[PDB]
């Protein structure tokens, strides 16, 4: 039941999503090993992801979490990179989309930094890079990220020196880098129904000049 | 310089062009937002586009490409949809017919799927639909597509879900990498590498 609607580059909505992408690129401590070497993206397309059933699944869970957290959904827009983006937009998030060995427990991970999510587009650690060239820093092949609506509820704050259940009385974990002060937060949910894949962004990383 | 010659529905040439039009319809990931909801067309007319100057411009360029690519023009018949089909058939393709924001750069885009070109008849994203009813899925208004002769030469293969061609290439091929049912799309960067051979007038048909 999913349909994808192209946004025009002249639309404020497109422009706002692009600015969130570009403005949250940072340097990574791997020197680009996983996601490649770049300071900015070439945005090729931004689509709205429309699925009535997945939307209702999301809003029903958001309502439950909101009431449990004293009428506060604590809803965010966050990036998600994955080799299973095509499955996610059609079937929704579920246990198959978790990062079992993630530092804040076995759940589904999201980032404030677009460039953090870019590290997972070709798998954990960037896998072997793009299919065609086996290049984690490929400037040719098209990549996709999701920009998702995520319900955090009561979030457990975990400072970090950079499917499971949530901490008791918590609906998510907030992983907050405490050493690199330019690194933004990462977030973990333990129920697929707490995220909706609202935008599908197609892009290339750009070689610095 | 352009004249349009009507083909009879009994002509084998009409029949072969209609079959390519109908047989290359697919479902689109927008659920019909841009192009409308349909599985087939009502073909109203097919006309041959005859212009001596435009044809000679095409064949001159085709020979240049062929000579740069081991005597192989790599010539295809592909669909083109555009709000400017009337300018195209009278004056030829040029930089004003390019899709500046296309996924493979600013060039002139063609499709194997007739239904992909149908999404552009009323503009990028289907614009605001037909002039009369403002409906992207209008079943009443007459639409036009071009079925064009296109020189690809050495084509750059882009896997995926006016500028210049990549150096050492004469076109780009957009290979579909997600939708298993999509056919290829193609971009040229010189208007002289396409000739608008057939003008097809049609309606999209409402599914039963
Ligand atoms: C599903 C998959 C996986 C792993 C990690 C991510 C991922 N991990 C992150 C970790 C931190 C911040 C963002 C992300 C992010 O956007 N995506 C996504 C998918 C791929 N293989 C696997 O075992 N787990
Ligand atoms: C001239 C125009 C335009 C844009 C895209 C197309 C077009 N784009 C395609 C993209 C992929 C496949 C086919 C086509 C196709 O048949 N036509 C045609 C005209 C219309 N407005 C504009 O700025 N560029
Ligand atoms: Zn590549
Ligand atoms: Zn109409």
């Amino acid at each position: 039941g999913t349909i994808l609607i192209d946004l025009s580059p002249d639309d404020k909505e497109f422009q706002s999503v692009e600015e969130e992408m570009q403005s949250t690129v940072r340097e990574h401590r791997d020197g680009g090993h996983a996601g490649g070497i770049f300071n900015r993206y070439n945005i090729l397309k931004i689509q709205k992801v429309c699925n009535k059933k997945l939307w209702e699944r999301y809003t029903h869970r958001r309502k439950e979490v909101s009431e449990e957290n004293h009428n506060h959904a604590n809803e965010r827009m966050l990036f998600h990179g994955s080799p299973f983006v095509n499955a996610i937009i059609h079937k929704g998030f579920d246990e198959r989309h978790a990062y079992i060995g993630g530092m804040f427990g076995a759940g589904i991970y999201f980032a404030e930094n677009s460039s953090k999510s870019n590290q997972y587009v070709y798998g954990i650690g960037g896998g072997t890079g793009c299919p065609v060239h086996k290049d984690r820093s490929c400037y040719i092949c098209h990549r996709q990220l999701l920009f998702c609506r995520v319900t955090l509820g009561k979030s457990f704050l975990q400072f970090s020196a950079m499917m499971a259940h949530s901490p008791p009385g918590h609906h998510s974990v907030t992983g907050r880098p405490s050493v690199n002060g330019l690194a933004l937060a990462e977030y973990v949910i333990y129920r697929g129904e707490q995220a909706y894949p609202e935008y599908l962004i197609t892009y290339q990383i750009m070689r610095p000049e």
